[PDB]
């Protein structure tokens, strides 16, 4: 959080644990 964001540092930066890209999934 006193990086940048904290609630929005998490959006697409931590995402699904499936997914290997930001959208890529397959």
């Amino acid at each position: 959080g006193n990086d940048y964001e904290d609630r929005y540092y998490r959006e697409n930066m931590a995402r699904y644990p499936n997914q290997v890209y930001y959208r890529p999934v397959c």
